[PDB]
């Protein structure tokens, strides 16, 4: 099982759109990633990745 599992390949795109635009609107990273959901890219990165 993998419910939307996410890769490492995978986290490198979404820390560079992150990082490149911010944690705003997740909707403009989400167009940028088909398939991730805002709320997958949000839970992805502010519940996990979050160098603070």
């Amino acid at each position: 099982l993998g419910k939307t599992r996410w890769t490492r390949e995978e986290d490198e795109k979404l820390k560079k759109l992150v990082e490149q635009n911010g944690t705003d609107d997740w909707k403009v990273i989400a167009n940028y990633l088909p398939n991730r959901t805002d709320v997958q890219c949000q839970h992805r990165w502010q519940k996990v990745l979050n160098p603070e």
